[PDB]
């Protein structure tokens, strides 16, 4: 091992540790709160760590340690106080015992210790692994995207790149941890690890890594957001996607396979346009068979089965479409010329059909992106310049044939495809890579997406949630997945809920021609294709907003967010109680449809809907039905056109014209969706949606504050819009702006200033008048957030909203101020009243591995049971089940005026 430390000197530009061994450490102070920790037996002490290959040059940081300044290491003394060697600065206070060499760092401002060593560093059998005292509340979270999980106290997870894309894999991999004790750690390596949070010893947690010597940052912060940041000051500030990045995409190849005309009902038959079924055989299965073969353009008396066709189809099903990808196939190719130079032509004339169409191009790459010879290619190789520069592509997808050897091959491709693609374009074009078997740095560069999984079967979604919760906590914001799986299909009820839950995420990936049917929004019947459009055109609304969280993702919370990212008080928003649900953004609680759980109505049953905060309501954002926080509910009857999504009462939501890619979005337009409840605020981001240019200041951000009473009160309502702040490449200055306010009654006045002058209202006396007219207000009973989900629902879904119309104005060069009196938004809050109904009687009086059922006697139109502190209701009767343990249960009974006292604590 190591031993005792002799000493510990203030060196030139670092502290060196000297250790009974003769083993030393370099320990670099970069900030206040984020030092560099490096054990190196060799005595190099080279900033990097060795990759893979001497050809990968990406590193884990994307700030060299001399770019964070020499002041901290200044402010930073060495003292010898007898049994301790104490590092101290106005931030940290490291202590090393001499005899032990076990470190501990104190937090000042918090004056605690935060991380304390409880065994030395061992590299016994090739192995460097570190021993941390784990406290009883102190929870753990990152490991990258590690599939099926989010929340890592209790359990081990391995920091490898498994290449196993399913529940208990890891897709991607990242040697970055935190812990809610206010720590975030990276190991500086490329080498695989495991990490356990005291799976067996729960006062232990040893993070260990293959390899001789240990190299780690250790950051300190009283906040999640600061830990991500402190992280992406580090490894990397995530890419920004563009705005077509977060609208559908279709992936499949139109450059290799036949399809030949069969029976309808045989297996794998797809209906065409022309009303004949079609199989599709790679050349290597066609055997004797006559097929039609596919190209790009349809130019070949083959339109139907085009790339072409395909976009016409999205088109012709008013479905939103982003981009499109049409080589993502084994040996697919995009042309059938005797050239590279042909074949990019062929791509090109694909790419302006496409963009005529308002969609861009992306290639999938199963290898190196580059000639062997650059000025003299050969049919067949790859050349991602003229894909870019000729052809005009300006996405990638890096398949596993590529990536698939992990840790350093990844961040090179990625690193080196993005610089290519703003080269090429001159900052034109910012990248758009989605990626896998990634690591620490990759978020700078490329989103991931989860792999090859079956669709068509619940476990699909359930083991997603959490996949994506955790991605977003391991700092990658930019995470997305196939529509309804790359195979399996045949499950209407399955597609319905994926479309749903997936609107309130950043990618969605149709990745085509490996399943049970093709993967399109309209693959089912009309009922299907006519709700995934509904959802798809509410993503599509909600642009706006969803840029703006976005934005917020680069540098502090992603978008994605851990229910304990917005509720850290909250020990329920912690733990497995929340693996199924998460906040989109601040504003949104999102709680899918996971099971095939049903009534005899047919509406699926949604347990464990956790509503936090007991002093928060909580409104339905399709029906305005309010709901009371501090509480799980179970049995929410959720019928197949919903899914759960909740607004936090006070919520603006930025919101845009319904549109199928970013060139349909109206600039001269702007809406807010407004819940006032006190004093709220949101700051909308924007720029040009496709260029590096907002990283050189090329943006606009508005802010907007609603100043109104408390949920369901009466009173004065002022919604201030601030004059918007910075340009960009075709900013527009010039816009109307309409404001829905969710409220129950007609207000008694609304006035208006614009720029410090009043702008006269007139009262709407119907709907057709006040979206025919502006300066106007209008009282709506019949007011659709979603006028597509009211069609295809059945349901009319109609709200009560004072809706405000304004003229063209400049937004920046004047603000906006309406005063609304007598506003109230007023319904029932269901759990409104927890107060002790005398009058009410307490309640009167299966077991399996882990799954204890509960039973009493009928007081009450329901009951709420409390699990080891956590409340439970919407209880319809008088039994319930809590499972996933490896406790106790307190009751009460609920009647039309409060609860009843909780009976006594059942073991
Ligand atoms: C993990 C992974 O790479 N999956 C991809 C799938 O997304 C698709 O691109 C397919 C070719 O159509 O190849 C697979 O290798
Ligand atoms: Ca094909």
């Amino acid at each position: 091992s190591v031993g005792a430390i002799v000493s510990i000197e203030k060196a030139e530009k670092n502290f060196v540790i000297t250790y009974a061994s003769g083993k030393k450490a370099q320990i670099s102070i970069l900030n206040d709160h984020l030092f560099r920790y490096h054990l190196d037996p060799t005595g190099k002490f080279e900033e990097y760590p060795t990759p893979n290959d001497p050809k990968h040059v990406a590193k884990i940081t994307a700030k060299t340690m001399a770019d964070y300044g020499t002041q901290a290491f200044e402010q930073t003394n060495v003292t010898d106080s007898g049994n301790q060697f104490i590092l101290e600065n106005n931030g940290l206070k490291i202590i090393f015992e001499k005899e032990s060499a076990l470190m501990k760092v104190l937090d000042k401002k918090k004056n605690q210790v935060i991380l304390e060593e409880t065994a030395p560093l061992s590299f016994k059998n090739d192995k460097a692994t570190q021993t941390l005292k784990q406290s009883s509340q102190e929870n753990y979270f990152g490991g990258g995207t590690q599939n099926g999980r989010f929340t890592h106290k209790g359990t081990a997870i391995q920091i490898v790149n498994t290449n196993n894309w399913v529940d208990g894999g890891v897709a991607s991999p990242n040697p970055f941890y935190w812990s809610t004790a206010g720590y975030g750690v990276v190991r500086n390596t490329w080498k695989p690890g495991n990490y356990d949070f005291g799976s067996h010893d729960p006062q232990t947690t040893t993070t260990t890594h293959e390899g001789t010597d240990f190299d780690a940052f250790y950051f300190f912060n009283d906040s999640s957001a600061g830990i991500l940041k402190d992280y992406y000051e580090l490894t990397g500030k995530p890419a920004l996607m563009p705005e077509y990045g977060f609208y559908e995409a279709h992936l499949n190849a139109y450059n290799r396979d036949y399809w030949v005309k069969v029976a309808e009902g045989t297996a794998g038959a797809v209906k065409f346009e022309d009303g004949n079924f079609y199989k599709e055989y790679q050349p290597g299965d066609l055997g004797n068979l006559n097929g039609t073969l596919e190209s790009l353009n349809g130019e070949k008396e083959n339109y139907q089965f085009s790339a072409r066709a395909v976009i016409d189809r999205y088109k012709k099903n008013d479905m939103p479409l982003g981009w499109f990808l049409p080589n993502d196939g084994y040996g697919a190719g995009y042309g059938q010329t005797d050239s590279l130079d042909g074949d990019v032509q062929n791509l090109k004339e694909f790419t302006d059909y496409a963009q005529a169409n308002g969609v861009e191009v992306g290639l999938w790459t199963q290898s190196n992106l580059h000639p062997a010879d650059p000025k003299n290619p050969k049919k067949g190789e790859r050349d991602i310049a003229k894909e870019v520069s000729v052809a005009g592509v300006k996405a990638l997808k890096t398949d596993v044939a590529w990536v698939g050897y992990g840790y350093s091959f990844g961040l090179n491709g990625v690193e080196d495809a993005a610089n290519v693609f703003v080269k090429e374009t001159d900052g034109a074009v910012r990248p758009m890579i989605v990626s896998l078997d990634g690591w620490a740095g990759t978020q700078r560069h490329a989103g991931i997406w989860t792999g090859d999984q079956t669709g068509g079967q619940w476990e699909y979604i359930r083991f997603h949630i959490p996949t994506y919760i955790g991605t977003s906590l391991s700092g990658q914001p930019n995470v997305g997945s196939d529509m309804d799986g790359i195979f399996g299909g045949k499950n209407k009820e399955v597609n319905i809920r994926d479309f749903q839950w997936k609107t309130f995420t950043p990618v969605q990936l149709n990745m085509d021609g490996w399943g049970s049917n093709p993967k399109t929004p309209f693959a089912f019947d009309q009922e299907a294709t006519d709700l995934n459009r509904a959802y798809l055109k509410l993503k599509s609304m909600m642009m706006p907003y969803n840029y703006s969280i976005a934005k917020e993702s680069v540098d502090g919370l992603p978008m994605v967010r851990a229910m304990a990212l917005e509720f850290p008080n909250e020990g329920t928003a912690y733990t497995k109680d929340s693996q199924y649900q998460y906040m989109w953004g601040p504003n949104l609680l999102v709680a899918p449809i996971y099971n095939g759980n049903q009534d005899e109505a047919g509406n699926s049953i949604r347990d464990g809907i956790y509503l936090p905060d007991e002093k928060q309501v909580w409104v339905d954002l399709f029906t305005g039905e309010k709901y009371q926080g501090g509480r799980v509910l179970n049995g929410v009857k959720t019928p197949l056109w919903k899914v759960p999504v909740f607004v936090k009462d006070g919520s603006i939501i930025p919101m845009t014209n319904p549109n199928n890619n970013p060139k349909e979005i109206q600039r001269d337009q702007r809406s807010f969706l407004i819940y006032p409840n006190g004093a709220t605020s949101f700051n909308m981001y924007e720029d040009d949606g496709i260029s590096t240019s907002y990283e050189a200041g090329q943006s606009a951000t508005t802010k907007i504050n609603s100043q109104g009473p408390k949920s369901n009160e009466k009173g004065d309502l002022t919604v201030t819009i601030e004059p918007t702040k910075g340009s960009y490449k075709d900013f527009v200055d010039e816009r109307s702006t309409t404001l829905d306010l969710l409220a129950s009654e007609a207000p008694e006045s609304v006035t208006a200033m614009v720029g410090g002058t009043e702008v006269t209202l007139k009262q709407a006396a119907n709907k057709e008048e006040f979206l025919a007219g502006t300066n106007l207000y209008y009282f709506d009973k019949e007011f659709q957030v979603n006028q597509y989900l009211s069609e295809a629902s059945g349901e009319k879904l109609n709200q009560s909203a004072l809706s405000v119309k304004l003229a063209k104005q400049s937004v920046t060069a004047k603000d906006v101020q309406i005063t609304v009196k007598g506003f109230i938004n007023k319904g029932t809050v269901d759990g409104g009243n927890t107060t002790v109904d005398d009058q009410l009687t307490i309640p009167a009086n299966k077991t399996t591995p882990s799954s204890l059922t509960l039973q009493w006697d009928q007081v009450a139109t329901s009951y709420e049971v409390e699990r080891d502190g956590t409340v439970f209701g919407n209880i319809q009767t008088n039994t319930a089940t809590f499972d996933g343990f490896s406790h106790t249960f307190r009751v009460r009974a609920v009647g039309k005026n409060g609860v009843s006292e909780w009976s006594e604590p059942i073991k």
